[PDB]
């Protein structure tokens, strides 16, 4: 439906007529025309959120917190609508985009809602006769780039923090998945929210995106996407100094000891690297297994492989869909051909469909593929429905191979010893790990990367505190200074 | 006295054996000569420290504190030794190296000393039959990067968090003030400290310098200087997108009201601008009078301002010295020439003083420039003992005038309406505030910019969050979730 830039509360189209092709992975179906925007139009955008930003800020808290939650329920009242929108513009099945993609996204803006008036500052012991506070208070404009993997839920992940802080929000997500996040603005202005408190601005990344990183009147960037373009973020932020937030990608690992619970196992470990067509930054895109499970291992996991029902996302008894674009696709397959000529076995899926009716979409089946570590499809970011297998024998050899990628983002493991089960997570380098289950999100628990998979949580009381500067405040009541020159 | 690299425990040469000389700002005499570090000698200083890490990160959090403490201790007792080696390498009066520089540098490694064990994680409210514990854990190898206005403190303000975390530290002071640094690395390792946990490396910004910011092992990158230079450390840490603190600068400003105590404000006022020869970020290179009190002020501080005892730092009557290098001296001079080009009238001050003893060092005497706000002298830092002079006539007016700067680090206000001095701390965008009072710190208050002076506090507990990470853990205890993909 909507699909015109959003500035200052109305929908407009770019200054320049700027136009982008929104395409349905399912039949490679034309969905609708975007607003293309470009450096002019986000000068615009940002100058709106300036302008909006004094009279948001100085609200009182409780306020915006109010506002978080009626966008909340109201998320819930459109749950349907909403889902309809995102699984149709991303491949999501509907099971997903109902039963999490929605849901999740409203349980995030609601957490945030109810935190807005829970930011305190503190009130530092400080040399007798001074008082000493600080203030906890907005950055200022906050821009924000988004991938398209869950553009539903990144709209709470990313804006629920800076919004109930105070801040105003310019925000750019994915060329390829901008409808979803459309809608939502227009939620918020339906349920509250000021004009200019938040501006979308779909777009190409080196126009739209780097406007906005390279922009002297943002204070804060906050990316999420790959290493490679995190990179010339950082390059951009340098014209201002602006803050940024780094949510770069990972490799997760995915263990199997010995003494797992195989079911429970097979189970998580498909839920981990399939749901979403593979296209989770978390998913465990490395099995690591124990010799003595290894082989009944993925006897249960292939035959789990091989039936899932994968098709039309429209389709509520679809199981997987496709990937969101056909550029990835290729990637993807790419990727695939690529794990063989390293001598890889092809333990299940492989390529495309067979399917007449599927072949009209970026389509690609359940792939496992067994190899060795330090192969490069191990290493490199396969962002689809892709899980290579590795043996080990030793707790140590397992954490070693766990922890020979320059990534780490997210990882699990599945024992049921004590030590061994903390041990690990301890050592592990990485910014969140599972243990027995895999992907299990919740607002208030920090979400972010470690290393190379960048700085900054979403998320908690951490994510708060990210957008967010101290205002240092020093009274001298009964403390006389002696001139420092005396006399 | 002590002149060499600091890597691994031991003091060695530079790699390549390249040397830079140390001079005294007092007569332009050569103090000694400094080992001077290159790409290949932090390759190394590095590497020690990545080797070190693991173990020293091992410890109890209570033995890292533990060792800060007794090292705080030691500070303390070699008082004189230090206040003396101090003072002489950057022309801080001994008066200033004695009660000042010394004494805070001690407290401050003391503060965290004691932090170093009260840095605790988090256990997040979760969905049931979950348990999720968020660990708080050290960075790995930091990278520190120092001015020369406050060496010896700024080793405490610097290595005293991130040690306390659990960091290992390599740190490159400003080869124009590197000796008073060396020493403390020395008293470290006399205290406990293991090798490799701390090391330095004096040299040139362009060599250790960039080499450092550019490290591929270095976890984070902590910079104190100026917003020039904050660029090229944002464009080397895309390497491998290593966290980053920065410190930039900022022209303080320092308002006086119609209401102020004007005895005190002209003792505060010179104190925020001539302690420590002008040299002070947080200095007030700005003052604001209002019409009423403006000329009554001037006569007090003028005449304050020609009574300061200009002279050798080594002397404990001296209460003003010369600038710590030849090309400030220069550079500054070149200000107050500029300043007059636009119509400035000097009231104080305005030329090297002509005194003999004088004649060799780098000083300049106290200088205090009427003008108007906008003007090319009220923009820039002259880091110096340089103050403009402006006059307002309403609140609103010297806000405007306050926050008319790209910087926003320091400002202080003198006032006695209890409405005024807080509206006015509130409306300044600055990091820090002081009121009736003015350049006063301490440990656990946190101190840092906003905007272009930069992100990341120093000092509190704040100062503790900034080099640490986030690791979540997630525990299955009595979770049967349905398999995701139904049999
Ligand atoms: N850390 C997390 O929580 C998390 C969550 C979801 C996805 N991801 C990561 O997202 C990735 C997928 O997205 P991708 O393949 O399109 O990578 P990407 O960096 O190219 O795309 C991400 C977004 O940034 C914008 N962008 C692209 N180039 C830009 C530029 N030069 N300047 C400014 N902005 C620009 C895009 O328009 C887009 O919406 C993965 O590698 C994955 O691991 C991370
Ligand atoms: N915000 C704060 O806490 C704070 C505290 C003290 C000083 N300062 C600011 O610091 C300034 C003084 O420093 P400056 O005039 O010598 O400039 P500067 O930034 O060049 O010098 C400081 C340090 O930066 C390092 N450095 C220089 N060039 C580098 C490079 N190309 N790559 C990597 N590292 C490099 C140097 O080797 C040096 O020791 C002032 O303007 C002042 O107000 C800010």
């Amino acid at each position: 439906m909507q699909n015109q830039l959003y500035i200052d509360g109305r929908f407009v189209d770019a200054v320049a007529g700027g136009t982008i092709d929104v395409v349905s992975p399912h039949d490679g179906s034309l969905i609708t025309r975007i607003a293309a925007a470009e450096a002019a139009d986000v000068d615009l955008a940002v100058a709106a959120a300036k302008r909006a930003f004094p009279a948001w800020s100085a609200l009182g808290a409780a306020e915006r917190g109010r506002l978080l939650l009626k966008l909340a329920d109201r998320i819930e009242e459109c749950s349907e609508e909403l889902a309809q929108l995102e699984s149709l513009n991303t491949g999501h099945p509907i099971r997903d985009s109902r039963g999490l993609d929605v849901p999740r996204t409203a349980a995030c803006f609601r957490y945030f809602g109810g935190m807005a008036d829970k930011i305190e500052g503190s009130v530092i012991p400080v040399d007798a006769g001074f008082l000493n506070y600080v203030q906890r208070k907005p950055i200022g404009v906050v821009a924000q780039i988004v991938p398209w993997n869950f553009p539903l839920m990144f709209t709470s992940w990313k804006m629920g923090p800076a919004l109930a802080a105070g801040n105003t929000i310019v925000i750019k997500p994915s060329e390829i998945t901008p409808l979803s996040t459309l809608r939502i603005v227009e939620l918020m202005t339906e349920v509250g929210f000021p004009k200019g408190v938040v501006n979308v601005v779909p777009g190409y990344g080196h126009t739209a995106g780097q406007a906005l990183a390279e922009h002297l009147d943002v204070g804060k960037i906050a990316f999420t996407g790959s290493t490679a373009t995190g990179r010339r973020i950082v390059e951009a932020s340098k014209s201002n100094l602006k803050r940024i937030q780094l949510e770069l990608g990972g490799k997760g690992a995915n263990i199997v000891f010995e003494d797992a619970n195989i079911e429970a196992a097979v189970n998580g470990a498909a839920w981990a690297i399939f749901h979403n067509q593979g296209q989770a930054c978390i998913a465990g895109s490395r099995l690591i297994l124990h010799k003595d499970i290894a082989d009944q291992f993925l006897e249960r996991f292939i035959a789990l492989a091989k039936s899932i029902r994968l098709g039309d996302p429209m389709d509520p008894e679809t199981e997987m869909g496709p990937l969101t674009s056909a550029l990835r696709r290729d990637r993807v397959l790419s990727y695939i051909d690529i794990a063989i000529e390293q001598g890889g076995k092809v333990l299940a899926g492989g390529k495309a469909p067979d399917d007449k009716a599927l072949a009209n979409g970026f389509y690609v089946e359940p792939t496992v593929v067994e190899a060795k570590p330090q192969d490069r499809v191990c290493q490199e970011e396969v962002f689809g429905p892709f899980v290579t297998v590795v043996r080990f024998s030793s707790d140590e050899e397992a954490l070693a191979i766990a922890n020979n990628t320059e990534y780490g983002l997210g990882s699990g493991l599945w024992t049921q010893n004590l030590a061994r089960a903390h041990k690990m997570a301890h050592a592990i380098h990485a910014g969140m790990c599972w243990i027995n289950c895999y992907k299990r999100v919740s607002p208030g628990s920090p979400f972010g990367g470690v290393g190379q998979s960048g700085y900054g949580r979403e998320m908690g009381f951490e994510a708060i505190h990210d957008y967010t500067e101290a205002r240092s405040v020093w009274v001298n009541v009964d403390a006389k200074i002696a001139p420092h020159f005396k006399r």
